């Protein structure tokens, strides 16, 4: 996150951190057993760890769970990212509480001028790799469509959306990616792409979750 303030110590509880002995994405627990996170993060030998603040240090409300399978939406495109959205569910059920809570998804999209807050613990510089021990935060909210296309010209599709800042500055950034992008309450998007990070007309490109609550339903009851 560039430009953004340490959340505080499980102040965003349905954060995860997916790790292969190093952090290398975020994600958002839904439920006990499933976590909802980003297809390009997709890779084997992941551990989901819940309760996190400073990734480095054991401090107590951790759990960390082994995911039993990854499901990669099956019209992800690596190319485009369109339909970046993969579910992982958990070995074993997750204790939920106040430190580790899901998030909800939403009944209905979220409109331009919606304030959301995107977390994560991805690099924290425009120009160069400064990467946090504990969670970051960023208020920001969703841009207009117009706006999106024509800072992206031609790459921009239905099942995505801009957050964040023209003038440069905030945005989400490298290590943020699968980490939630939460809106009054629900879960609307999922850190996806974007050029470079913080860059001005450059703004962030998210999943746009309000496109897959029947799919990521109806995949987890028959899992
Ligand atoms: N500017 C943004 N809003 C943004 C958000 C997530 C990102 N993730 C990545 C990324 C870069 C290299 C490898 C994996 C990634 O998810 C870049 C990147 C940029
Ligand atoms: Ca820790
Ligand atoms: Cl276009």
């Amino acid at each position: 996150i560039v430009g953004g303030y340490t959340c505080g110590a499980n102040t965003v509880p349905y954060q995860v951190s997916l790790n292969s002995g190093y952090h290398f994405c975020g994600g958002s627990l839904i439920n006990s057993q499933w976590v909802v996170s980003a297809a390009h993060c997709y890779k084997s030998g992941i551990q989901v760890r819940l309760g996190e603040d400073n990734i480095n240090v054991v401090e107590g409300n951790e759990q960390f769970i082994s995911a039993s399978k990854s499901i990669v939406h099956p019209s992800y495109n690596s190319n485009t990212l369109n339909n970046d959205i993969m579910l992982i569910k958990l070995k074993s059920a997750a204790s939920l509480n106040s430190r580790v809570a899901s998030i909800s998804l939403p009944t209905s999209c979220a409109s331009a001028g919606t304030q959301c807050l995107i977390s994560g613990w991805g690099n924290t510089k425009s120009s160069g790799t400064s990467y946090p021990d504990v969670l970051k935060c960023l208020k920001a909210p969703i841009l207009s469509d117009s706006s999106c296309k024509s800072a992206y010209p031609g790459q921009i599709t239905s099942n995505m959306f801009c957050a964040g800042y023209l003038e440069g500055g905030k945005d989400s950034c490298q290590g943020d990616s699968g980490g939630p992008v939460v809106c009054s309450g629900k879960l609307q998007g999922i850190v996806s792409w974007g050029s470079g990070c913080a860059q001005k007309n450059k703004p962030g490109v998210y999943t746009k979750v309000c496109n897959y609550v029947s799919w990521i339903k109806q995949t987890i009851a028959s899992n």
